């Protein structure tokens, strides 16, 4: 019903508003639960740490044009606004890898042509605002109807694998920075960072990450396990991630001689490069007048950004708001798209980065708010997102608290997040079934109705698509990764029916 | 009933021989299976490493009169003989902690008096031979019929807890030897051992132990899991411990710079202190004449040693040969005791330690040879024990391979061994049930036929007994630890019926 084309202009937006806004008092009053607070802390850490990392990276690639502080402010403000007004408050808006790739590419292009980067970002944001207004006007979001379970599952599996690979690559980098050596230099300098290898740092980081992951898994099992009174067991289980974070933070705190990398938040809310840019960015130019040719040619990068943000946000909303996840309040596609893209453009006007609804963190938020009885229900409320965004904004004032948080603890939390995000995806189920004998296959329609080798061939085609997407991402043509993902949609609709019969597709791919 | 008293002298011995010896060809031919080889490797490592540790300890306490070479030779010879002739080949003989404490105490007493310690040992061995001959003549082993599930369970739980605590204490020791410090000395000497703290050694040892335990658990779960073809999955499951050992050994091998403690085996078969003692020890004395007062007073410490060895070996045989473990070939309670004590006394003649049937290693051997369908059957054969003893004897010739083996890998293997030995003990099941709500209690007679609080009180009484045994063991009066264990037998027979009704005891304690 929400994904339907109507003759009235902006019909999807008003339909989404009329569907969601009646439940506003229900969302406000539904946050009174310990599970909500536990998910608040979990999502706060899982949104601050990637935000810190992406801000540091963005400050590194650019000449500090956009760094940690601007990313934090943008994330906080956009999260507050999206939680307050969005049709699906369970979504969390944050910076993503493809966005960083585009930002570095645009900065390189601007340096090559000598134009101002941030003013180009402002004009791209204006183009994005125009594009999203037109798309919502013409009900373009209905196109996500053609995104079936095939594309959603491929995207979710690839993105979770990317999260796991990023965590493991960070661990490998922390090992390479401090190699296991017989001897090390003494009285090293750590003012910006350790200039040389350090003893016990890599092994302690690995130990902390593994311990955090193990404790998260143990608490997740204990939540379903029947070793304690039901109320106490559920309260401890839903607080599992904060418990693991607290335990590992205390463990690292009680170690005084060894050095482990901690979260670094800036002192005060200010621009990363005060001399380079101000709070408000002039659309005509801070130093040189903006040529009209870029004013009119910003559409193509803006078109690419809109395609990336729209595809990622809408596929993430489709994944989160599936009927199998027991979401009864409904979700709005047009309103969410308008909000995310328009606020991204407005943030680009203020010099802050634009953001899209990330997949791993939104799925993790939904899973944390999911109440298990089989999924009995999902706590859908805006207070969780509002509090997460408020805490992200206030993370600057909480420097003593975040200074004690090791990065390896968050690496373990990210590994756990990716692994549990892998759960619930039938593509992962077929991956597991690839190794099981045909006797042990579960009683599901896509096992009885279809032969085992046909289902294995379907899973092999999905694996081939995943490998192609991974190769594209590793290729410096990473911005084309969404587009080839779009190429998955015709494959299901055109090429797949040539191979598999109608009943095989309807059983294997179904809403 | 094999465990009964008959009119004929040496009745138990002849009954056990006439029972077990017919199946000799069956034991010889029953070893043709990959599970047998995997258990051979597992038990070989799990018997060599404790033997090496105990030999090093014995060299430390004594003036190298008793060392690791004598311990290895005695263990190998006695294992070969027991596997060839014993009525329960699945039993593995080895040194134990109580034996260490007695040897240290006897050496201290002999030094304080001033006579030769090893000649006292050989006289103790002669007294042991006389005592075991008399006991088997009078069929004293039937007294273990008084030992019920109560005492066996308490002993097994305490011994498994002791194994786990020893592994964790070893980990704490290797952490304390190399503290996590900001700086370390350089050009450290490691000719006998590291003379100072070393970087990354403690953390790498912890990582190796945790990884070995994790891999062992993952392969143990995979053995019963539904993945992979059944034959291949089972074959990998039996070889789980060797696979974990190999993986961790390779991981440590590929780390050149960092130092981890390895197994240390002697070069050649020779006495630890050539000047102090020879291979054959003269019963009247090597340098100082042996007074007759010790000649006739050696019985009391020899009686203590016989009580310790007999009690440990018989309870271990009771635990291993329980009917619920599906052992159909039979067991020997009189031939096994005679063999163990007689070869212990003969080893005392040849200047080698006496060895008892260790609990954790025998239970581990039985579990490794156990075929799981519920326990379908147990592979009972002599070739496993014979090969384990032969490899222990040949450990000297395999110096490079063992030098490549780290000690943290074996610590993780010991942790896995203790945890797996904890399984199958109903006392541990009631410990787990202490936390579960009454609804989730399993379907066993001691849940319905007895109230929840009565069963909890029974488990609390067993907990108090365990605490008393632990306190006694930590107390320097460790030699009394078996004796107070015997005190559990009257408590079940006399004090317990005062509190619990007959039906409660018959349900909670049953064979
Ligand atoms: C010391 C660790 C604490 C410990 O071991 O608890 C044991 C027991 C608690 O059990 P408790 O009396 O509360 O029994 C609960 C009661 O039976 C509820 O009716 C059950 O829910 P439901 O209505 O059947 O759905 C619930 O099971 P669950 O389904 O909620 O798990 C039961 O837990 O005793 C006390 O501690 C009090
Ligand atoms: C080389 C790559 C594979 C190419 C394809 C080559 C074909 C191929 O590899 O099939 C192997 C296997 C076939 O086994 P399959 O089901 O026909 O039957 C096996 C066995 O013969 C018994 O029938 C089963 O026991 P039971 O009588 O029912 O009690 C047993 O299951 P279990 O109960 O004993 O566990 C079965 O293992 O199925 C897989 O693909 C496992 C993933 C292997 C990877
Ligand atoms: C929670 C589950 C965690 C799973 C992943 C485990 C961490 C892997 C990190 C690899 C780092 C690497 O290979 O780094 C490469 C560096 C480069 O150093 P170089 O230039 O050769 O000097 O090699 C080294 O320092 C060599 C020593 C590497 C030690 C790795 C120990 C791994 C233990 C695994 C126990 C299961
Ligand atoms: C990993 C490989 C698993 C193979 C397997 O599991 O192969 C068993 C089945 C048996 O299928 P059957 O009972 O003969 O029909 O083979 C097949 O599906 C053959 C086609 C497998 C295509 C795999 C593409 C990736
Ligand atoms: C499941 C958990 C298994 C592992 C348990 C290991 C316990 C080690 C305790 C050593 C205490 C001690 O005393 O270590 C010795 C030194 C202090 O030396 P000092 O007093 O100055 O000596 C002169 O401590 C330390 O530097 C503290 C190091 C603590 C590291 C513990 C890491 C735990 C990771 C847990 C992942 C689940
Ligand atoms: C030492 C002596 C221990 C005696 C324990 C008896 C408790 C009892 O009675 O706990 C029985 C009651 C209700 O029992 P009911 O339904 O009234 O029978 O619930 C239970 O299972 C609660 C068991 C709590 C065990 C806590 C163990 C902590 C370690
Ligand atoms: C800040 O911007 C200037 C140009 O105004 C640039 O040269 C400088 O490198 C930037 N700061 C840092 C720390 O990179
Ligand atoms: C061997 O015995 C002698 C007796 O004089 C003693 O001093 C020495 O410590 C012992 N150990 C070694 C390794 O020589």
């Amino acid at each position: 019903d929400p994904l339907q084309q109507t003759g009235q202009l902006f019909g999807g937006l008003v339909r989404d508003i009329r569907r969601r806004y009646p439940y506003y008092l229900s969302d406000i009053t539904d946050a009174f639960s310990p599970q909500v607070l536990a998910a608040v802390i979990f999502i706060y850490f899982a949104a601050l740490s990637p935000a810190i990392t992406f801000g540091g990276l963005l400050g590194e690639k650019t000449r500090n044009q956009m760094g940690v502080s601007e990313l934090l402010i943008s994330t906080a403000v956009q999260g507050i606004l999206f939680a307050l007004l969005g049709a699906q408050p369970l979504l969390v808006v944050g910076f993503s890898g493809p966005l960083l790739v585009f930002e570095e590419a645009f900065f390189s292009f601007c340096e090559t042509n000598g134009l101002e980067y941030i003013v180009g970002r402002v004009w791209i944001g204006f183009w994005l605002i125009l594009l999203v207004v037109l798309v919502v006007a013409f009900e373009g979001s209905f196109l996500v109807r053609f995104i079936s379970r095939y594309t959603q599952e491929i995207f979710s599996f690839l993105i979770s694998l990317i999260f796991i690979y990023e965590t493991f690559s960070k661990l490998i980098k922390i090992f390479q920075d401090h190699p296991l050596q017989k001897t090390y230099n003494y009285n090293v300098l750590m003012v910006p960072k350790p200039q040389g290898p350090l003893p016990n740092t890599a092994l302690l980081s690995l130990v902390l990450m593994a311990g955090t992951f193990f404790f998260a898994m143990m608490l997740r099992k204990f939540k379903n396990s029947s070793y304690f009174p039901g109320k106490l067991r559920r309260v401890i289980g839903d607080f599992g991630v904060p418990i693991s974070i607290l335990i590992m933070v205390l463990v690292d705190f009680f170690i005084q001689d060894t050095y482990t990398q901690k979260l670094s938040v800036p002192d005060g809310f200010k621009v990363s490069n005060s001399s380079a840019r101000g709070w408000v960015i002039h659309p005509l130019g801070l130093r040189s007048e903006f040529p009209i040719w870029m004013m009119f040619a910003s559409a193509l990068p803006a078109l690419l950004v809109f395609i990336l943000i729209f595809l990622e946000s809408q596929i993430t909303t489709l994944i989160v708001s599936k009927p199998e996840r027991k979401m009864v309040k409904g979700s709005g596609f047009h309103l969410d798209l308008l909000l995310v893209v328009g606020m991204g453009g407005v943030a680009a006007l203020f010099g802050m980065p634009w953001l899209s609804a990330t997949t791993v963190r939104s799925v993790t938020h939904a899973n944390a708010l999911t109440v298990m009885g089989q999924i009995q229900e999902v706590k859908e409320q805006r207070i969780s997102g509002l509090l997460v965004a408020v805490l992200v904004g206030l993370s600057i004032l909480m420097e003593p608290i975040l200074s004690r948080i090791p990065l390896a603890v968050l690496f373990g939390i990210f590994l756990y997040m990716g692994v549990t995000s892998l759960s619930g995806i039938q593509l992962f189920d077929r991956i597991l079934l690839l190794f099981k004998p045909p006797k042990y296959h579960p009683d599901v329609p896509y096992v009885k109705r279809v032969k085992t080798w046909r289902m294995h061939l379907f899973t092999g085609i999905q694996i081939i698509c995943l490998a192609v997407l991974w190769v594209v991402k590793s290729t410096p043509a990473s911005l084309a990764l969404p587009f080839v993902l779009i190429l998955t949609v015709p494959l299901r609709r055109v090429l797949l029916p040539l191979i598999f019969r109608n009943v095989e597709l309807q059983c294997l791919d179904a809403d």
